[PDB]
């Protein structure tokens, strides 16, 4: 049982911690009788620096073909200084919107072993487990019209239009619903409603589902308060759906719950398509090539890759309990550091996280 | 001296919380020789219960013709399911706007007495300090295009522009270095410039204005980094800018910080006009009428208008110190409330506030 997988290494730490995730992935599908095809291809940095642009018409059939597509980062201090058609995150958003992959995951769990590296005090983060459902092909990054014009005045004047039309929102809400249903049945929709007309019509098609979904109950939370909450009480939150702005920002936010932006993973899922499959992170451009980065983030988005992409659920477990004998183990990168653990760097805990997967 | 205040009680836990400031602003002021003519004033969903709209126009005019005004909270259920036109929420909007006041200013800093009161760790959390310079008049809250229309698929369509002209960001930019320089001299601007054209400009502009403030170390962070960072390493800011919304986002995250969203006053300042001070909560409509609530963001956010909106600095220290003096002898309300102190509701804590200026 073959698979044909695309790896996107990127910028930053990108390459460093999608080979470790390679690795993981040969590995642990090896075991449950999945062999897979690689195939790097340019995006972002690396691409701009090759053909010259961000996304290659080349890239996005080779992702197409694929049946799963697992990306590193994007971005650097290189190319900080281009135009914004040629730097490398306007990459990320067309391959998001070349894909069609309009529902995004992002589970930030935490993990026992972690909670002395967490920020929060122990009570207020431990056993946390919540799931974010991010709107990624549309809204602000994704409206028209926009663009920096100069009006008569002579003044200059930057403008993006956040707009949804409601089948947009419908997917995303139903995906929200099926997910909270998946984990304990309780549902937030964020929005800022008091303001916005895009989160007027937000609100409106996501309380009509919940007739759809009584085994879901849903409720509301504005997008000030949800930060706020995230810190005062984040064990109160099953699944939240958002928009793309405030599904970017919160679920960064709520990272330093797990401990570091680098344990969390993320799956972009399309409906037939091959789905995306990166960490939150990204992209270390103070860290790049000096071994320091937490590759685990990477490796569950692997891990994410074979249980929401291709379906071996079995394989991604053994990724899972990889990460978890690792950390039991004592092995910590920088961000992840606690007091009396073992501070390894990325590919002297790739290497002993597939340690785990291969005993 | 006489200052001329306009009370904007509005909803929820609103009236309660201004009440109480009503009294601490009146006392502390009035040790140092100053009166006050108080003016209450409808606004939100007290004035949709009365005139039908969020803002009358007698409120307006009121509150242009006052020294400062003191605004409570804005908002309710009752009220959640007007047409959007109709909404007390948008009052709000408009009372800003009215005001002309774009720099509002956020201050978070974590006391002594409330460490234990956050949920970071005491390491993290100890010795925060950082102050938020939000956008305030300008941006998608106030972008027009905007609406609700219907495409020839007849799909409903809700759009809002995100739009910053160059002397929106400018204007802002200037009361952020200001500030740091009367700080820590060091300034970050928080954007999303990978993505947006509105905050690629917000960068151009912010940058540009940093060879006219060598005094002020001006750095730049994505506002996705920004949320995490202030959970990471909040230690680190000394003053933050942005626009309107990151404002609101960041503003309510920083609050949790010092302990509650409770504690954090906000100040918004316009040129030459009167200033408009509010606690960055909402009207909490589930502690309004049990005496829950905490006044001391209102409490601090009197302070702030005898500072910087009417530079009666001395009475403005008096209330902090009053402040500070209530929390020595171990009152705390509900959300801030750490093991061993003593839990008091809003109308006592508010006393005991009172108990201590009249003191000194
Ligand atoms: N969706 C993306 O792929 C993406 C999102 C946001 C930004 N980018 C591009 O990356 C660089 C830099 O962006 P930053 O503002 O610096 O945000 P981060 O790069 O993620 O940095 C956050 C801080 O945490 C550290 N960090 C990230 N990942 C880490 C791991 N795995 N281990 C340890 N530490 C990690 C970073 O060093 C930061 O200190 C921009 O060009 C942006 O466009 C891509
Ligand atoms: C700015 C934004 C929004 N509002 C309006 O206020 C209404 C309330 O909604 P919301 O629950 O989302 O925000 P709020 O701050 O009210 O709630 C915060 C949570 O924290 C508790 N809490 C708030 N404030 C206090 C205080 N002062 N003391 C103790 N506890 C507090 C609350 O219980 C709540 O859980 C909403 O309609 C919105 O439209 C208002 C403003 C503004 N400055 O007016
Ligand atoms: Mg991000
Ligand atoms: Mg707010």
């Amino acid at each position: 049982k073959r698979y044909t997988i695309t790896l996107l290494p990127g910028d930053g730490i990108g390459p460093e911690v999608v080979s470790i995730a390679k690795n993981v992935l040969q590995q642990a599908g090896s075991l449950e009788g999945v062999e897979f095809n690689f195939r790097e291809m340019p995006i972002g940095g690396a691409a701009l620096d090759l053909v010259g642009v961000p996304l290659p018409e080349e890239t996005i059939s080779a992702a197409k073909e694929s049946d799963a597509v697992l990306l590193g980062a994007i971005g650097g201090y290189k190319w900080d200084n281009n135009e914004k058609h040629l730097r490398p995150e306007k990459g990320l958003l067309q391959i998001r919107a070349a894909l069609k992959v309009f529902a995004n995951l992002r589970p930030a769990t935490v993990l026992p072993q972690l909670v002395d590296a967490s920020t929060l005090k122990r009570e207020v983060a431990e056993g946390v487990d919540l799931m974010v459902v991010r709107e990624l092909t549309g809204g602000i990054y994704f409206g028209e019209p926009r663009g920096i014009k100069t009006n008569e005045n002579g003044e200059e004047v930057g403008f993006n239009t956040e707009v949804y039309a409601a089948h947009e929102i419908d997917r995303i809400a139903r995906v929200a619903f099926e997910t909270a249903r998946k984990r304990r049945g309780k549902l937030c929709s964020v929005d800022k409603a008091n303001v916005l007309e895009a989160s007027i019509l937000w609100r409106k098609r996501v309380t009509a589902l919940a007739s759809e979904y009584p085994d879901v109950e849903l409720s509301h939370m504005y997008v000030d308060n949800a930060a706020m909450q995230l810190v005062r009480d984040p064990k109160q939150f099953d699944t939240i759906v958002t928009n793309n702005i405030f599904g970017d920002i919160l679920s960064d936010e709520a990272s330093m719950i797990t401990g570091s932006i680098g344990m969390l993973p993320s799956a972009s899922l399309s409906d037939s398509g091959p789905g995306l499959f990166e960490p939150i992170h990204g992209s270390a451009p103070d860290i790049a090539g000096q071994d320091k980065a937490n590759p685990l983030a990477t490796i569950l988005s692997a891990a994410m890759l074979l249980k929401y992409g291709l379906g071996e659920e079995k394989a991604a477990k053994r990724i899972e309990d990889a990460v978890l004998v690792a950390l039991n183990n004592g092995f910590r990168t920088g961000d992840i550091y606690s007091a009396g653990t073992k501070l390894v760097g990325c590919k002297e805990m790739g290497e002993e996280v597939l340690k785990s997967v291969d005993s």
